[PDB]
């Protein structure tokens, strides 16, 4: 995350860390058993850490439990990251509490304009920035308009912007997989984008609002 905030501790329960020796890639809990992630971040097995804000340090709040199963979309394409989302099943239930929470799945597709929060612990750029404690940042969504503008020809319909053409502040490589929640829902999920925070390069996102059906049909 450039340009942000460290997110107060656990503020954001639903945050989890894919790791394979080290941390990779993000994620967000939607249940007891399952956690969404990027289709780029994929590996046949993975430890999800869930309950932490500093990925370094044992603060007591983690859950350390090793995935059982990871799907990724079926059209996901690795040639420009369309329907980059997946899946991941906990081989064990995590224990619902205080830091650990699940983040609710979107009821209808975000509006341009609508103001989300963006976590992870991806590059920062930053010397006072410690990417070892989540950070935290508030982007609005784009037009497709404006996205289509910024990337020509790459954005379809599983994508959209989010950001500020500005520059200055976005998520980066490392926050990828990560949460994009709006009103309480997981609207995006960490994808890609030129660059990091640089100007007329928004973070482009997979468009969860339009996967609820096989979201749901998977987690069955
Ligand atoms: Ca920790």
């Amino acid at each position: 995350i450039v340009g942000g905030y460290e997110c107060k501790a656990y503020s954001q329960p639903h945050q989890v860390s894919l790791n394979s020796g080290y941390h990779f890639c993000g994620g967000s809990l939607v249940n007891e058993n399952w956690v969404v992630s990027a289709a780029h971040c994929y590996k046949s097995r993975v430890e999800v850490r869930l309950g932490e804000h500093n990925i370094k340090v044992t603060e007591g709040s983690e859950q350390f439990i090793s995935s059982s199963r990871v799907i990724r979309h079926p059209n996901y394409s690795s040639y420009n990251i369309d329907n980059d989302i997946m899946l991941i099943k906990l081989s064990k239930s995590a224990t619902l509490n205080t830091y650990v929470q699940p983040v609710a799945l979107p009821s209808s597709c975000a509006p341009a304009g609508t103001m989300c929060t963006v976590s992870g612990w991806g590059n920062t750029m930053s010397s006072t920035a410690d990417k070892n404690k989540l950070q935290c940042l508030n982007i609005p969504i784009l037009s497709y308009s404006d996205c289509n503008n910024s990337y020509p020809g790459m954005i379809t319909n599983a994508m959209f912007c989010a950001g500020y053409l500005e520059g200055g502040k976005d998520s980066c490589q490392g926050d990828s997989g990560g949460p994009v929640v709006c009103n309480g829902e997981l609207q995006g999920v960490v994808s890609w984008g030129y660059g990091c925070a640089e100007p007329g390069n928004p973070g482009v996102y997979a468009k969860v609002c339009i996967f609820n059906d096989w979201l749901t049909s998977t987690m069955a």
